Protein backbone atom coordinates (compact mmCIF):
# COMPACT_ATOMS: atom_id res chain seq x y z
CA UNK A 1 0.00 0.00 0.00
CA UNK A 2 0.74 3.26 -0.60
CA UNK A 3 -0.13 7.32 0.49
CA UNK A 4 -0.24 9.91 -2.32
CA UNK A 5 0.44 13.95 -1.68
CA UNK A 6 1.56 16.49 -3.59
CA UNK A 7 4.34 19.08 -3.02
CA UNK A 8 5.09 22.00 -5.05
CA UNK A 9 8.82 23.22 -5.11
CA UNK A 10 9.75 27.54 -5.37
CA UNK A 11 12.30 27.91 -8.00
CA UNK A 12 14.93 28.37 -9.56
CA UNK A 13 16.45 25.13 -9.98
CA UNK A 14 18.14 23.14 -8.83
CA UNK A 15 15.30 21.65 -6.86
CA UNK A 16 17.67 18.39 -5.42
CA UNK A 17 16.68 15.24 -6.64
CA UNK A 18 17.63 12.50 -8.58
CA UNK A 19 14.81 9.71 -10.47
CA UNK A 20 15.19 6.80 -11.09
CA UNK A 21 12.80 4.16 -13.98
CA UNK A 22 10.27 5.38 -16.35
CA UNK A 23 8.15 3.02 -18.81
CA UNK A 24 11.28 2.37 -20.62
CA UNK A 25 12.50 0.33 -17.52
CA UNK A 26 9.07 -1.14 -16.52
CA UNK A 27 8.87 0.24 -13.27
CA UNK A 28 7.38 3.70 -11.66
CA UNK A 29 9.22 6.84 -11.65
CA UNK A 30 10.67 7.60 -8.32
CA UNK A 31 13.65 9.84 -6.16
CA UNK A 32 16.46 8.20 -6.20
CA UNK A 33 18.39 10.56 -4.32
CA UNK A 34 17.30 13.46 -2.31
CA UNK A 35 20.45 16.47 -1.73
CA UNK A 36 20.29 17.26 1.73
CA UNK A 37 18.83 20.35 2.72
CA UNK A 38 17.45 20.81 -0.65
CA UNK A 39 14.17 21.71 -1.97
CA UNK A 40 12.30 18.67 -1.85
CA UNK A 41 13.87 17.09 0.92
CA UNK A 42 12.36 20.55 3.07
CA UNK A 43 9.29 20.01 1.10
CA UNK A 44 9.01 15.94 2.51
CA UNK A 45 9.77 14.45 -0.56
CA UNK A 46 11.78 11.33 0.55
CA UNK A 47 14.16 8.47 -1.20
CA UNK A 48 11.79 5.30 -2.81
CA UNK A 49 8.83 7.72 -3.61
CA UNK A 50 6.87 7.21 -7.07
CA UNK A 51 6.57 10.27 -9.05
CA UNK A 52 2.74 10.38 -9.98
CA UNK A 53 2.86 13.50 -11.79
CA UNK A 54 5.44 16.49 -12.74
CA UNK A 55 3.36 19.30 -13.52
CA UNK A 56 -0.26 17.88 -14.27
CA UNK A 57 1.15 15.76 -16.82
CA UNK A 58 0.90 11.62 -15.85
CA UNK A 59 4.33 10.27 -14.81
CA UNK A 60 3.66 6.75 -15.86
CA UNK A 61 3.03 8.19 -19.56
CA UNK A 62 6.57 9.39 -19.39
CA UNK A 63 10.12 7.61 -20.13
CA UNK A 64 12.80 8.28 -17.41
CA UNK A 65 14.24 11.35 -20.33
CA UNK A 66 10.42 12.59 -21.02
CA UNK A 67 10.18 13.12 -17.23
CA UNK A 68 13.33 14.73 -16.84
CA UNK A 69 12.77 17.35 -19.71
CA UNK A 70 9.27 17.85 -18.05
CA UNK A 71 11.55 19.18 -14.92
CA UNK A 72 14.01 20.92 -16.67
CA UNK A 73 11.27 22.76 -18.85
CA UNK A 74 9.10 23.46 -15.75
CA UNK A 75 10.11 27.07 -15.24
CA UNK A 76 9.09 28.74 -11.86
CA UNK A 77 7.33 26.29 -9.65
CA UNK A 78 7.34 22.16 -10.06
CA UNK A 79 4.56 20.30 -9.29
CA UNK A 80 4.64 16.97 -8.20
CA UNK A 81 2.42 14.23 -7.56
CA UNK A 82 3.82 11.61 -5.73
CA UNK A 83 3.54 8.60 -3.72
CA UNK A 84 5.19 6.63 -0.58
CA UNK A 85 5.02 2.91 0.66
CA UNK A 86 3.47 2.35 3.81
CA UNK A 87 6.13 -0.69 5.24
CA UNK A 88 3.74 -2.53 7.40
CA UNK A 89 6.12 -3.96 9.78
Amino acid sequence: SMDSFKVVLEGPAPWGFRLQGGKDFNVPLSISRLTPGGKAAQAGVAVGDWVLSIDGENAGSLTHIEAQNKIRACGERLSLGLSRAITSL
